[PDB]
């Protein structure tokens, strides 16, 4: 899927390239200090909610291997020759961030379900219509992208069902916040709100840079991109995640976990 990309149209300045590269690397690095920070509070965490922060964990490290495996095919892929650098191997491609969404999705939407106080059946239908609504927003973006270059007009078909997909999931993560969150402990019904809108600001970033090539297609539009992803990557999983475990904490305090009033 390399050259399908628009990754593999362009020569890259030296600066351009050393910046997607430490961007790329640098996502890495913010991804597994987190795990750290993820892992250790989860003793201060109530068993009620500490699959919660667990599942932060699986994020971080997912979302850090595959950075990782980027950050490696971008070096592979391309060799300094005659002051730019130029594709030499069909090794890179944005599709492996899709894939790291399959998964990685499902991950963060389910610990959100956790501590909004779901349980039993309700959420266990909630996560399968949320999941099926996710992958199909994702699948139907990942083929799209095979388009960006061969043909922008089947991207932006392909975009437009899979925004179907996202407005949906939207409809149902907000209305279950919005019907559910008096039951939340520790006055924490005011942090899920905007848990609710960093989710909507963060994940709408994604579609932009899915859109990158219609708009700016160039070297400076591939540098955009990464950017926009690494903003996303780190508010949608992160940043979210600090949010999430925060309300596991406050509501583990409020429901007498001794650790979690320790450590608050
Ligand atoms: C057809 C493609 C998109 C529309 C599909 C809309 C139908 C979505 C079915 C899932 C649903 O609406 O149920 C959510 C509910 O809030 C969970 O308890
Ligand atoms: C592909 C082009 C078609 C694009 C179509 C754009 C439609 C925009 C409308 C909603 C977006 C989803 C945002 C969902 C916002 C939260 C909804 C919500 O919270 O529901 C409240 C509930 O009804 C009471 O509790
Ligand atoms: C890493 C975590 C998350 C939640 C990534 C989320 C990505 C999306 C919601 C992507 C959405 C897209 C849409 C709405 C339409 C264009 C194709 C995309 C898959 C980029
Ligand atoms: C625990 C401490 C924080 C996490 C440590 C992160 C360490 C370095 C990340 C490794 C990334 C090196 C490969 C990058 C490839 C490249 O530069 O192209
Ligand atoms: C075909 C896609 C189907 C997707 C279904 C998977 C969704 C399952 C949802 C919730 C599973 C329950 C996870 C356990 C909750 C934590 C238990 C605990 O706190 O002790
Ligand atoms: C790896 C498990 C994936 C689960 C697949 C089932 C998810 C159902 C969600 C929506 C299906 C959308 C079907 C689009 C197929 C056309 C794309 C194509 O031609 O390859
Ligand atoms: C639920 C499953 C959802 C199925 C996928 C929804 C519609 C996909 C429509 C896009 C197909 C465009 C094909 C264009 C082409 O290749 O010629
Ligand atoms: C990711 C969000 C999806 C946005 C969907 C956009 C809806 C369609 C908008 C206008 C379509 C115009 C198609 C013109 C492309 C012609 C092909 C070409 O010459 O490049
Ligand atoms: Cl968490
Ligand atoms: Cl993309």
């Amino acid at each position: 899927n390399s050259m399908k990309n628009i990754e593999s149209l362009f020569d890259y300045s030296a600066g351009q390239f050393e910046f997607i590269d430490h961007l790329l690397t640098m996502g890495v690095g913010v991804h597994f200090a987190a795990l750290i920070f993820f892992l250790v509070v989860s003793q201060f965490v109530a068993p009620k909610y500490r699959i919660a922060t667990a599942l932060s964990c699986i994020v971080m490290v997912s979302a850090g291997l595959i950075l990782n495996s980027q950050a490696v095919m971008w070096t592979d892929a391309y060799a300094y020759v005659d002051g730019s650098y130029q594709l030499q191997d069909l090794t890179f491609s944005n599709g492996y961030r899709y894939v790291n969404w399959m998964a990685t999705i499902p991950c963060l939407l389910l610990q959100l379900l956790i501590v909004l106080n779901l349980k039993g059946k309700e959420l266990f239908s909630t996560a399968t219509w949320l999941i099926l609504a996710a992958w199909g927003m994702i699948i139907t973006g990942y083929v799209g992208q095979l388009y960006e270059v061969d043909d922008i007009a089947q991207l932006m078909i392909w975009g437009a069902v899979s925004t179907a997909f996202f407005v949906v999931m939207n409809w149902i993560v907000g209305t279950k916040i919005f019907k559910n969150r008096a039951t939340m402990l520790g006055g924490t019904d005011s942090t899920i709100t905007k848990v609710f809108w960093l989710m909507m600001f963060a994940w709408t970033l994604y579609p932009i840079a899915y859109l990158v090539p219609a708009f700016m297609n160039n070297a400076d539009g591939v540098v955009l991109r990464q950017l926009l992803f690494t903003i996303a990557d780190i508010s949608s999983k992160v940043i979210y995640g600090l949010m999430i475990t925060y309300i596991a904490i406050q509501q583990s305090a409020a429901a007498g976990y001794v650790p979690a009033q320790q450590a608050l």
